[PDB]
């Protein structure tokens, strides 16, 4: 009766070891009266009690009194590090975080240096049907100075997560049933070249760093051997990361969902970035995968199809979704200690002090914001940080087995007989059968919020599940079914027509080349969506003198392009899923973004220019061709980035 006021306690509670000498008592039994709280740490959602007829509210008024208690006793004096010490130097003014919970020594000397605008083409396209854009959500906002440091004390100032006793141990023990022997101390240092192929040279300077990744490169490479040389022989570096919010003009990656960064951006220095990247390329890249499941190198037009693969092999099939509250910030010292033992098993024993240094730095690092204040921050991971992506999935997926099979009761070395997991950092799901799922959708609440990870406050305390595949969702997407005319179905990775047409039509900058290649990009992503798949169609077929400019470009002929990445002709799409389609478009009519005309007048603008001669891209798609009489014949045509 009184159970779910104790599940919410319970969730308060440090987490602690199994007791034995104590009768451990669950939430459930709390409420049942006549258990008093001999402790307030928690193991397995259980707390230790004496067994002498209590009211349950007097219980309730305990626990929250041992609680309370331990959270004052607890909330306690920073010792700054030695190798941290060179940041105080740098203090000019007194700080002004207000944070509570690390250091804010004081602000650096401001330094020596982009907003929201429409896409005209590809916005003036939308416009022509009747497309409000004013409607539209803005999906590229950039934060202030006063809300960015608000994000920061409300994200960032906080003491690093209690973890079970010995959890580390576990995790460690789940890793030892899916490491790869066969890779052991083989990992080393990869060349210029191949580390030059695959870096963008756009890639952000740091705080105090003037030359960004490309000039780096070009002219200052002695400076990057050099830390690397300082790191292996274990000697400290000057070690920190700057601090911007999404979507500043720094904001840039150095390899098409974006929500998938916090909104602030920590980032080491450019110099420090190629360093760690050049030693740990293989780890930091996964070249090859030893993260089980990991689909950061999958593409979004790609991964749906691969896990339907997966789900059509269960008898009651669902998908658990990992959903933990700001991932970056609930990540421990504990727990970057977890991935440095990791990478040493794979790297050659020559890198481990490299490896360890590295570690060192990262477990308590000076951040520098854009206005110059610093503070220090415990643990966590910076999003910037070339281990972001790898060293987050293999956290996940070691965190989410453990949760997994401490819930169901599953061994460790046995997931991979029930259960499929799935990760891009922190995102991730795992199929599994119905059973399983649902004892773990409601128990991995609880104990993951005992693992450090809390998970985004749900219905009812239990994890999202979906009991079919198309309510699965990952990197922002979901998937969509389509029709080819050859009889066959496949998956495209859906999401609201509304966040498309505004990612579409909206760019940061401080040319038709660009918007050609956002509307082949969006044509790879979303030729599902008969609305997208036309004004990509329309933009495409405008001054066709000009080549594209982005995560991918056409070499040649958009249209033959996608037939070698989807495996398809455009013009072969017979159907798109008639109830996920509906739901992925009511945002248009709940915004009023389109009206009852916006998809007629979109069609007849494409039959208007494909019944004229010529050969016009929209006759690739098949219902205008239909209404034309006149087919686009393709040239020979290409997919890059």
């Amino acid at each position: 009766n009184l159970t779910p006021l104790f599940e919410e306690l319970l969730q308060q509670c440090p987490p602690g070891g199994q007791n034995k000498t104590a009768h451990m008592v669950s939430a459930y039994q709390l409420a049942q009266g006549n258990w008093m709280p001999t402790s307030c740490h928690v193991f397995m959602g259980t707390i230790s009690a004496r067994r002498t007829k209590t009211h349950p509210y007097e219980a309730y008024v305990k626990l929250r009194e041992l609680v309370e208690e331990h959270k004052m006793k607890t909330l306690c004096g920073s010792s700054l590090g030695k190798h941290n010490d060179w940041i105080i130097g740098k203090i000019k003014y007194q700080g002004n975080l207000r944070t509570k919970h690390m250091l804010n020594p004081g602000k650096v000397a401001e330094q020596l240096c982009r907003h929201n605008v429409y896409n005209k083409t590809i916005g003036s396209v939308m416009t022509a049907t009747g497309i409000r854009l004013e409607k539209l959500p803005v999906v590229r906002a950039q934060t202030d100075t006063t809300n960015f440091h608000q994000a920061i004390r409300d994200k960032i100032d906080k003491e690093e997560n209690l973890q079970t006793p010995g959890l580390h141990k576990k995790l460690m023990e789940v890793f030892n049933a899916l490491k790869r022997p066969e890779l052991e101390s083989s990992y080393d240092a990869v060349e210029w070249e191949e580390l030059e192929r695959g870096i963008n040279r756009k890639g952000a300077a740091g705080f105090f760093e003037r030359k960004n990744i490309g000039e780096i490169l070009d002219s200052e490479k002695n400076k990057v051997e050099e830390i690397i040389d300082n790191l292996k022989k274990g000697r400290n570096i000057k070690y920190y990361e700057t601090a911007i919010p999404k979507n500043e003009k720094r904001d840039v990656n150095d390899d098409f969902v974006d929500e998938k960064k916090p909104r602030v951006i920590q980032y080491p220095e450019a110099k420090t970035r190629l360093a760690i990247t050049k030693v740990m390329y293989k780890w930091v890249k996964q070249k090859p995968v030893v993260i089980p499941g990991y689909e950061g190198k999958t593409p979004l037009f790609q991964i749906f199809d691969k896990v339907k693969k997966e789900w059509d092999q269960f008898q009651n099939p669902v998908a658990v979704s990992f959903d933990t509250k700001a991932w970056d910030t609930q990540v421990t010292t504990k727990d970057l200690e977890l991935i440095k033992d990791i990478q040493k098993y794979y790297f050659k024993k020559k890198w481990h002090k490299f490896i360890d240094t590295l570690t060192m730095h990262m477990t308590e690092v000076p951040v520098i914001c854009a206005d110059g204040e610093v503070y220090i921050r415990k643990g966590q991971r910076g999003s910037g940080q070339p281990d972001t992506s790898a060293g987050n999935s293999m956290l996940n997926v070691l965190t989410m087995v453990y949760a997994f099979c401490e819930a169901t009761g599953v061994p460790y070395k046995s997931f991979d007989r029930v259960a499929k997991i799935h990760v891009c950092g922190d995102d991730g799901f795992l199929i599994t059968e119905r059973a399983l799922g649902e004892k773990f959708a409601s128990k991995g609440v609880q104990i993951l919020y005992e693992a450090g990870k809390p998970q985004k406050i749900t219905e009812g305390d239990k994890m999202k599940v979906a009991y079919q595949f198309d309510d699965i969702e990952f990197c922002s997407h979901t998937p969509i079914q389509v029709r080819w005319s050859d009889n066959t179905s496949s998956y495209m990775p859906g999401r609201n027509t509304t966040t498309i047409l505004a990612k579409m039509a909206t760019r940061l900058d401080s040319t038709i080349a660009y918007e050609k290649a956002v509307a082949f990009s969006f044509l790879l992503m979303y030729s599902w969506n008969p609305l997208i798949r036309r004004i990509c169609l329309l933009v495409l077929s405008t001054e066709l003198q000009v080549k594209p400019g982005t995560t991918y470009y056409y070499e040649g002929d958009p249209i033959s392009a996608y037939k070698e990445v989807i495996g398809h002709n455009l013009f072969d799409l017979k159907r798109t899923s008639f109830e996920k389609l509906a739901k992925l478009n009511l945002s248009m009519s709940v915004l009023g973004a389109w009206t009852r005309h916006t998809s007629k007048r979109l069609l007849q603008d494409c039959v208007n220019m494909g019944v004229k001669e010529g050969n016009w891209l929209v006759n690739a798609d098949r219902l205008v061709s239909s209404k034309t009489g006149n087919r686009y014949i393709p040239g020979e045509g290409h997919t890059l980035q």
